[PDB]
RNA sequence: GUAGU
């Protein structure tokens, strides 16, 4: 599992990605690459679903929006979470 | 308003 989400407003959160995504699963983890000065989205984040199931559907459907802008969500490239 | 560990 694991997705990119691209094309998202400059006032989307990640609790609005997962109040978006909850309609194809429940999310394991959410994300926006927000600058922390500006506190701009730079229009992008990532999501994860509790299972493939969820990733197939966001795939399956042929658009989405959210913020009234058209959003541009993928699989995700393979990265290594970090502990702290 | 589009690539993170």
């Amino acid at each position: 599992c694991k997705m990119f989400i691209g094309g998202l407003s400059w006032q989307t959160t990640q609790e609005g990605l997962r109040e978006y995504f909850g309609q194809f699963g429940e999310v394991k983890e959410c994300l926006v690459m927000r600058d922390p000065l500006t506190k701009r989205s730079r229009g992008f984040g990532f999501v994860t679903f509790m299972d493939q199931a969820g990733v197939d559907k966001v795939l399956a459907q042929s658009r989405h929006e959210l913020d009234s802008k058209t959003i541009d969500p993928k699989v995700a490239f393979p990265r290594r979470a970090q502990p702290k």
